[PDB]
């Protein structure tokens, strides 16, 4: 938990130096806030967010979603084999010009 944060920090540093996101003057503090938002979710053994974790989080936001709807949400932001999405997946979505449904829900 607090351990997995170490990895999130390394990723934030990686993104901080990414020219693709340099135009955002508030990147330094935003990445930290996004990290905190990500850590509100239950993170699995690999530090990724799964279906039940997403379900739990959306419940807290008053946004109930069906099992299949949860699959659609993750499948939209996941860079791997649909089922879970990572922190890097999360940042590219939160940043990035395209607006995934999960991004609109969370922001
Ligand atoms: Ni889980």
């Amino acid at each position: 938990k607090a351990q997995q944060e170490e990895r999130l920090d390394e990723i934030n540093k990686q993104f901080l130096d990414d020219p693709k996101y340099s135009s955002d003057e508030d990147l330094p503090s935003k990445l930290e806030g996004f990290k905190e938002k990500y850590m509100e979710f239950d993170l699995n053994g690999n530090g990724d967010i799964d279906i039940m974790s997403l379900k739990r989080m959306l419940e807290k936001l008053g946004v109930p979603k069906t099992h299949l709807e949860l699959k659609k949400l993750i499948g939209e932001v996941s860079s791997g084999s649909g089922e879970t999405f990572s922190y890097p997946d999360f940042l590219r979505m939160m940043l990035g010009k395209r607006s995934a449904i999960l991004k609109m829900i969370l922001m």
